[PDB]
Protein backbone atom coordinates (compact mmCIF):
# COMPACT_ATOMS: atom_id res chain seq x y z
CA UNK A 1 0.00 0.00 0.00
CA UNK A 2 1.15 3.69 -0.66
CA UNK A 3 2.67 3.77 -4.15
CA UNK A 4 0.33 2.25 -6.58
CA UNK A 5 -3.44 1.06 -4.47
CA UNK A 6 -5.46 3.64 -6.87
CA UNK A 7 -3.52 2.16 -9.71
CA UNK A 8 -4.35 -1.43 -9.04
CA UNK A 9 -7.80 -0.70 -8.75
CA UNK A 10 -7.96 0.54 -11.83
CA UNK A 11 -6.19 -2.58 -13.36
CA UNK A 12 -8.62 -4.85 -11.84
CA UNK A 13 -11.49 -2.96 -13.30
CA UNK A 14 -9.79 -2.31 -16.39
CA UNK A 15 -9.89 -5.88 -16.56
CA UNK A 16 -12.99 -6.54 -15.48
CA UNK A 17 -14.69 -3.46 -16.74
CA UNK A 18 -13.17 -4.07 -19.93
CA UNK A 19 -13.13 -8.09 -19.65
CA UNK A 20 -16.09 -9.22 -21.65
CA UNK A 21 -15.87 -12.35 -19.53
CA UNK A 22 -17.22 -11.30 -16.42
CA UNK A 23 -15.28 -13.43 -14.13
CA UNK A 24 -13.37 -11.97 -11.00
CA UNK A 25 -11.63 -14.78 -12.00
CA UNK A 26 -10.34 -13.95 -15.50
CA UNK A 27 -9.83 -10.53 -14.20
CA UNK A 28 -8.11 -10.88 -10.70
CA UNK A 29 -5.80 -13.17 -12.72
CA UNK A 30 -5.55 -10.51 -15.47
CA UNK A 31 -4.59 -7.83 -13.52
CA UNK A 32 -1.54 -10.03 -12.51
CA UNK A 33 -0.42 -9.70 -15.48
CA UNK A 34 -0.12 -5.91 -16.16
CA UNK A 35 0.47 -6.05 -12.54
CA UNK A 36 3.65 -8.55 -12.22
CA UNK A 37 5.28 -7.22 -15.48
CA UNK A 38 3.89 -3.79 -15.11
CA UNK A 39 5.19 -3.66 -11.41
CA UNK A 40 7.83 -6.68 -12.19
CA UNK A 41 10.54 -3.64 -11.50
CA UNK A 42 9.36 -3.07 -8.54
CA UNK A 43 10.59 -3.95 -4.69
CA UNK A 44 6.45 -4.50 -3.69
CA UNK A 45 5.16 -5.22 -6.55
CA UNK A 46 4.11 -8.45 -7.62
CA UNK A 47 4.19 -8.98 -3.77
CA UNK A 48 1.33 -5.99 -3.50
CA UNK A 49 -0.05 -7.34 -6.75
CA UNK A 50 -1.02 -11.01 -5.15
CA UNK A 51 -1.92 -8.77 -2.39
CA UNK A 52 -4.84 -7.06 -4.65
CA UNK A 53 -6.22 -8.96 -6.28
CA UNK A 54 -7.57 -11.24 -3.13
CA UNK A 55 -9.36 -9.12 -1.20
CA UNK A 56 -8.85 -5.86 -3.19
CA UNK A 57 -10.30 -7.57 -6.35
CA UNK A 58 -13.43 -8.51 -4.48
CA UNK A 59 -14.37 -5.39 -3.15
CA UNK A 60 -13.49 -2.82 -6.44
CA UNK A 61 -15.59 -5.55 -8.57
CA UNK A 62 -18.39 -5.34 -5.85
CA UNK A 63 -18.49 -1.42 -7.03
CA UNK A 64 -18.40 -2.27 -10.82
CA UNK A 65 -21.08 -4.96 -10.33
CA UNK A 66 -23.24 -2.41 -8.49
CA UNK A 67 -23.12 0.71 -11.04
CA UNK A 68 -20.13 2.48 -9.57
CA UNK A 69 -17.66 3.32 -12.55
CA UNK A 70 -14.14 2.42 -12.36
CA UNK A 71 -12.93 5.86 -10.65
CA UNK A 72 -14.92 6.38 -7.54
CA UNK A 73 -15.02 2.18 -7.07
CA UNK A 74 -11.76 1.94 -4.74
CA UNK A 75 -12.39 5.32 -3.97
CA UNK A 76 -15.78 3.86 -1.95
CA UNK A 77 -13.17 1.42 -0.60
CA UNK A 78 -11.03 4.10 0.52
CA UNK A 79 -8.77 2.12 -2.20
CA UNK A 80 -8.38 5.56 -3.98
CA UNK A 81 -6.16 7.28 -4.07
Amino acid sequence: RSALSCQMCELVVKKYEGSADKDANVIKKDFDAECKKLFHTIPFGTRECDHYVNSKVDPIIHELEGGTAPKDVCTKLNECP
